[PDB]
């Protein structure tokens, strides 16, 4: 299985801080473990924006039903499916992309 992309934005380094928080206008089942399952009303943190050849997909995780509560499961997702509705830091961190950033979780 290729890589999706070569490279991401990240808004750090590591990619650990979110880029934003984003709500599900569209459901999105994952077609392998890869990907996230989203329904319509669910948010999102983007904690990745791939580039190049998988440019249509973030990375991140769904919040949960408890203030506070994020899965602690990343996955991608496409990014027409959200709507950002904060930008919490810039996501301008150009990274190439690393193994762990494909195998599932």
């Amino acid at each position: 299985m290729p890589k999706l992309a070569d490279r991401k934005l990240c808004a750090d380094q590591e990619c650990s801080h979110p880029i934003s928080m984003a709500v599900a206008l569209q459901d999105y089942m994952a077609p392998d473990c890869r990907f996230l399952t989203i329904h319509r009303g669910q948010v999102v943190y983007v904690f990745s924006k791939l580039k190049g050849r998988g440019r249509l997909f973030w990375g991140g995780s769904v919040q949960g039903d408890y203030y506070g509560d994020l899965a602690a499961r990343l996955g991608y997702f496409p990014s027409s499916i959200v709507r950002e509705d904060q930008t919490l830091k810039p996501g301008k961190v150009d990274v190439k992309t690393d193994k762990w950033d494909f195998y599932c979780q």
